[PDB]
Formats: C-alpha cells, structure tokens, sequence
C-alpha cells in the first residue's frame, strides 16, 4: 500500500521529490507530505541500489541534480534525522572545514556516492516511511 509514484521497498514507501528545498524545509516537506514520513535513511547497500535506480528513471535537468537524504552532521557526527541507527554509509567523510553539514545522493555518479553540501542549499529531495 505505497503511495501511488513511490517506490515500495522492503517494507518501506519512499518519495522522489524535484522541489528545490534546503535540508532542513525539505525535512519539514516529507513530515508534512505522510504521515510518519522523514527525509530517508539508507541502511543496506540493496536499498541504496534500489534508491538510485528508482531516482533515476526520473527525467533530470542536465547538471546539479542532487537529492538530499536525511544524514546531517552535529557535534562533529553524522546521524539520521528519523532517529535510527546507522548501518550503512556511502559518504567519504574527509578533512572537510568546509561548513558543509548535510549529505545528498550524488548525481554525477548516478546516485552511487553520497556528498555533503551546504544545509542551505537547493536540493531535491526523498522521503521515507514505513509501509
């Protein structure tokens, strides 16, 4: 029972989104979108896969396509905004004072990489929520 356009998953429903949001309103957008729904978190190499395969069959523009999940850093650490544990990271996680706090799925790799960008950042966006 995923809503219709989303992939089903797992037990999971998750949403491709092409607004244009900074993190932290595209966090309040999947809360507002379903009921339990969060900015996703990816806890196997499967899903990762079956998320980026799903993103993309979307049509794109033709740069600067990245798509936020829900891994923020704070206090140094990386962590999910839908408050699970961390099992899986794609993430390179190097000496970066760049003020770069907030992780998207990488375009240019066809979503394979996980980068981070600026919390403040216009970015597409996919949502999570249990089935």
């Amino acid at each position: 029972k995923c809503p219709k356009g989303w992939l089903d998953f797992r037990g999971n429903c998750y949403g491709y989104f092409r607004y244009e949001l900074p993190w932290k309103r595209a966090e309040a957008w999947c809360r507002s979108i379903r009921a339990g729904a969060h900015l996703a978190s990816i806890h196997t190499s499967e899903e990762h896969r079956a998320i980026a395969k799903f993103i993309s069959q979307y049509h794109h523009g033709e740069e600067e396509e990245d798509v936020w999940i829900g891994l923020f850093r704070w206090n140094s650490v990386w962590a999910w905004i839908d408050g699970s544990k961390k099992h899986y990271s794609a993430l390179d996680d190097d000496d970066y004072p760049k003020g770069k706090h907030c992780a998207v799925l990488d375009e240019s790799s066809g979503f394979l990489s996980w980068d981070n960008d600026s919390c403040g950042e216009r970015n597409a966006f996919i949502c999570k929520c249990t089935a």
